[PDB]
């Protein structure tokens, strides 16, 4: 979890991976990343998404998708082959000023959106965590400001599973409806930020906001790390900080 005596501080002792070469997240310093003209497009294909079921699994809420076959896939930009949408979460704060797990020099957003994919050549998600190259997460800052009607849908199933272990279908949900109008990313190899933290994320984190309501974000504060029937503590501050990118270099899309 993320509280005093259990948060990222402690990963280590159970996960010593915790402390290694690739971890994520990362400060993004947007004058040493590198311009790589060779980078392609990304290309986004989200039009038959099958999104399934919402669920609250004690660290964050996660939308689950249906990844048997081709649906919803992620190709291009500095990727090889074809990754499938499985799921997207969010991370946030307590307060405005913080919530997002990446930084863009040392600036700090009010959450942060994970689009999680896999790498079809390895089968399914839970071989391709045991590879280098079988994860590609897009990342997704959140700025408060205007609402993103988009998002509502979610906002308003948040009440039905508040506590730990709870889910509810969700079902005919466009994921087209958070992206930002252009795709323009960083892109750097790095690891889960939640154990079991593996190396084998190839992260993509665009470089536009989208931009939430006061009021989208006071709703997520209201979700619970805890089972029903525990004693309340409010699911807030879901981020790791950011670590060392030792012998890495992230590079741009853009100039
Ligand atoms: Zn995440």
């Amino acid at each position: 979890g993320y509280g005093k005596h259990n948060g990222p501080e402690h990963w280590h002792k159970d996960f010593p991976i915790a402390k290694g070469e690739r971890q994520s997240p990362v400060d993004i310093d947007t004058h040493t990343a590198k311009y790589d003209p060779s980078l392609k497009p990304l290309s986004v294909s989200y039009d038959q998404a099958t999104s399934l079921r919402i669920l609250n699994n004690g660290h964050a809420f996660n939308v689950e998708f249906d990844d048997s076959q081709d649906k919803a896939v992620l190709k291009g930009g500095p990727l090889d082959g074809t990754y499938r949408l499985i799921q997207f979460h969010f991370h946030w704060g307590s307060l405005d000023g913080q919530g997002s797990e990446h930084t863009v020099d040392k600036k700090k957003y009010a959450a942060e959106l994970h689009l999680v994919h896999w790498n079809t050549k390895y089968g399914d998600f839970g071989k391709a965590v045991q590879q280098p190259d079988g994860l590609a997460v897009l990342g997704i800052f959140l700025k408060v400001g205007s609402a993103k009607p988009g998002l509502q849908k979610v906002v308003d199933v948040l009440d039905s599973i508040k506590t730990k272990g709870k889910s509810a279908d969700f079902t005919n949900f466009d994921p087209r409806g958070l992206l930002p109008e252009s795709l323009d990313y960083w892109t750097y190899p790095g690891s889960l930020t939640t154990p079991p933290l593996l190396e084998c994320v190839t992260w993509i984190v665009l470089k536009e906001p989208i931009s939430v309501s006061s009021e989208q974000v006071l709703k997520f504060r209201k979700l619970n790390f805890n089972g029903e029937g525990e004693p309340e503590e409010l699911m807030v501050d879901n981020w790791r900080p950011a670590q060392p990118l030792k012998n890495r270099q992230i590079k741009a899309s853009f100039k």
